[PDB]
């Protein structure tokens, strides 16, 4: 699964499997 909250990214394996680098900043 894939949860959300204000996690700053800068590649998509930065959140946890399932998630990408949200286009914003954080993940999406």
């Amino acid at each position: 699964g894939c949860p959300r909250l204000l996690m700053r990214c800068k590649q998509d394996s930065d959140c946890l499997a399932g998630c990408v680098c949200g286009p914003n900043g954080f993940c999406g």
